[PDB]
C-alpha cells in the first residue's frame, strides 16, 4: 500500500532517504496487534480512529483527554491518516492529568495495570506500550518499566527534551526498554532531543502532524512524538511476524537506516527507524 502526501515522518520511516512524501506499508497494517498509549488519555470518538480506540483505565476524575497530548500520540500510532499501524487496536490509560502532569506512583500503577490487563485482551499478534512521558531519575520508575517489558509487552519510551544525556531521566534510562530520540525532516537530531548511550533508536519528532482533541489536528514537536512512531512500527512488524515483543527493539535497531543523522554526539547510536518495505 502507498499513502501519497503523507506526513513527513511516515514517509521517512519507509524511505532510505529524506525528502519523500509517500508512506509505503504492507496492507496488514498492524491488524491483530494492540498498543497501550499511557498518557493524558485518548479522544476515542475521533473519526480518525474508526472505532479502534478505547479508554480502559483512568487515575483521575474523568477518562477524557482534556489536553490533546495522548490523542496526538495515539494518532501517530494508529489513526487512519496520521498513523504508522493503521489497523492496530488502541487502548488508553490516563496517568497524566489534563495539564500534562502526574506523580510517579500513578505512572507506576499504570504500568503495572497494563502488564495485567493485556491478559484480558485479544491481541494475537502482540502487545506494545507507548510512554511519551518521563522525569528525573527514579529507580522505581525504571523497575516498573522493566517489569512491563518482562511481562511480554514491547515498551517504547521517550528520551526526553532537555538536550542532555538521557541517563538522568526515567524511564528513558532503563536499559531493557526501547528509548527513542527525535529527528527532523532534514535528518538532523532535533535540537531538543536527549542523547546518550541509553538511546536505542531515533524516530521523527519535529513538526509531527496528528490528531488532536475536538476532532481536530495539529503539528507539535518532541521526543513524545518520535516514540509512537517506534511503537507503531513494532506493532506493524509483530503483525508481519518479523519479531516478538522481547526482541522488537533489537530488530528495529538491526534493520534501521544507519549513519544518516547529523548532530549525533559521540556515544549515541546513529540509527533511524525504518520499515524496510519492498513493493
Ligand atoms: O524534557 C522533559 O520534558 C522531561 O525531562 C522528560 C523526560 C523524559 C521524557 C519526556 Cl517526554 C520528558
Amino acid at each position: 500500500a502507498a499513502q501519497t502526501n503523507a506526513p513527513w515522518g511516515l514517509a521517512r520511516i519507509s524511505s532510505t532517504s529524506p525528502g519523500t512524501s509517500t508512506y509505503y506499508y504492507d496492507e496488514s497494517a498492524g491488524q491483530g496487534s494492540c498498543v497501550y498509549v499511557i498518557d493524558t488519555g485518548i479522544e476515542a470518538s475521533h473519526p480518525e480512529f474508526e472505532g479502534r480506540a478505547q479508554m480502559v483505565k483512568t487515575y483521575y476524575y474523568s477518562s477524557r483527554d482534556g489536553n490533546g497530548h495522548g490523542t496526538h500520540c495515539a494518532g501517530t500510532v494508529g489513526s487512519r491518516t496520521y498513523g504508522v499501524a493503521k489497523k492496530t487496536q488502541l487502548f488508553g490509560v490516563k496517568v497524566l492529568d489534563d495539564n500534562g502532569s502526574g506523580q510517579y506512583s500513578t505512572i507506576i500503577a499504570g504500568m503495572d495495570f497494563v502488564a495485567s490487563d493485556k491478559n484480558n485482551r485479544n491481541c494475537p499478534k502482540g502487545v506494545v506500550a507507548s510512554l511519551s512521558l518521563g522525569g528525573g531519575y527514579s529507580s522505581s520508575v525504571n523497575s516498573a518499566a522493566a517489569r512491563l517489558q518482562s511481562s511480554g509487552v514491547m515498551v517504547a519510551v521517550a528520551a526526553g527534551n532537555n538536550n542532555a544525556d538521557a541517563r538522568n531521566y526515567s524511564p528513558a534510562s532503563e536499559p531493557s526498554v526501547c528509548t527513542v530520540g527525535a529527528s527532523d525532516r532534514y535528518d538532523r537530531r532535533s535540537s531538543f532531543s536527549n542523547y546518550g548511550s541509553v538511546l536505542d533508536i531515533f524516530g521523527p519528532g519535529t513538526d509531527i502532524l496528528s490528531t488532536w482533541i475536538g476532532g481536530s489536528t495539529r503539528s507539535i514537536s518532541g521526543t513524545s512524538m518520535a516514540t509512537p512512531h517506534v511503537a507503531g512500527l513494532a506493532a506493524y512488524l509483530m503483525t508481519l511476524g518479523k519479531t516478538t515483543a522481547a526482541s522488537a527493539c533489537r530488530y528495529i535497531a538491526d534493520t534501521a537506516n544507519k549513519g544518516d543523522l547529523s548532530n549525533i554526539p559521540f556515544g549515541t547510536v546513529n540509527l533511524l527507524a525504518y520499515n524496510n518495505y519492498q513493493a
